[PDB]
């Protein structure tokens, strides 16, 4: 389990995968938000998450994972699961509170629609792929009882930015982690995926368009794709 | 909507359901680290979850879930989601971040712990019930396949509390609410419930028995099994 030789923690290492339409949902999401705040990080393209020396980072053995030196800088501190990634960097580089939240009162409902997304939505959809997908018997009717339950969590979103005022899934002011957690798994190319019509959710629809404008998701999902495209394909990416 | 004339948010109010085997594992929760902090609370014991008004304070219409007076008393605050409620209590009333975490490095280990409860074993857990006692159909495929999942998770936790000095999932010192959250969902008569042999992880089970040592764990058990056959069947608690 020794580290690849090109593995070094000078800054924050996000560990992706080569690009697919299918491996970029959960990694985009700390992307997002180093974009939005622009901190400095390297990318590292992992060839096997089962590889011995991945699974001392991220024990379940999955991408999105983060190295980075500690606030002194003297020791290495680990994220994993792609809403404790936001939280780290949101605890770490955004000190302002302006994606994380100012006071008890925003991080009472970033909280909650930032936990929806991490229990309900996006677990659903991590089976509904698996199923759909890796499974090697095809089960159409647990395929299509966790598509039914995506459409409840849709219904849920769409109540939500029905509400006066209600620009953005936890504030009404600006985007959030929670906004961030939720937006690869309600956006009309996913929901294509799923085999929904996303029109059916019109506020939702909306959200997700508003969210697509910003620069910062723009940047994320045009890197995100390229990952392991490139000039080197697996390892530390030239910076 | 309007809500029932005996509820009143005079202090955080935690809603849960009537004590039974199976409605408890996921309200014991916050109960948890209420008993921990010593948090002045009310407990409101919801008739039916369906009730309009109830999705006002929680629109997925379950509990847990919490209506609490903001610090500056301005607006009525609220929890739900169980990992939600944690987290509201943890930055409303652990000042010292004894069960949130004291800085980043903490605050890193915890909030994985607590992530992968409420993404991985959570989850699971759920959809295996789900499928198990309350789809019209038996799956059985599929509720082998969450089983097994749930065998994985365990194997995680076992894994990790094999580490050299790690006493609790998140630190080496001390419960977090990363131990508060898995602790409902990895304990021998929830095993059991499973079908598994909780004795295959032994340091897990050796966890689980020091977490149900605790005074506020012991509290919060005997506490939510009883809510609701007292004096008072539903509404506000006295």
């Amino acid at each position: 389990s020794e580290r690849p030789s090109d593995l070094v923690v000078n800054r924050l290492v996000l560990f992706v995968v080569k690009g697919t339409a299918t491996s970029t949902h959960n990694t985009v999401k700390p992307l997002i938000l180093l974009e939005e705040l622009g901190v400095p990080h390297d990318i590292y393209v992992v060839e096997k998450v089962s590889a011995p020396w991945f699974s001392e980072i991220n024990p379940h053995k999955m991408v999105p994972a983060i190295l980075d030196r500690s606030p002194d800088g003297r020791d290495t501190l680990r994220a994993w699961e792609a809403t404790s990634t936001l939280m780290y960097i949101a605890d770490a580089y955004d000190k302002d509170g302006t994606f994380g939240g100012r006071n008890v009162q925003e991080r009472s409902e970033i909280n909650n629609w930032l936990t929806l997304h991490t229990a309900a939505l996006g677990p659903t959809a991590k089976y509904w792929l698996y199923f759909y997908k890796l499974h090697p018997e095809k089960l159409p009717k647990t395929i299509e009882k966790l598509r039914s339950n995506i459409t409840v969590q849709y219904d849920i979103l769409e109540r939500r930015l029905n509400e006066p005022g209600q620009q953005y899934l936890a504030l009404k002011d600006r985007p959030t982690i929670a906004d961030i957690a939720t937006l690869p798994f309600a956006m009309k190319s996913t929901a294509e995926l799923f085999g929904l019509e996303f029109e059916k959710w019109p506020k939702l629809q909306e959200w997700s368009v508003r969210m697509g404008e910003r620069e910062a998701v723009k940047r994320a999902w045009q890197r995100v794709a390229g990952f392991g495209h490139g000039e080197k394909e697996y390892g530390m990416l030239e910076a």
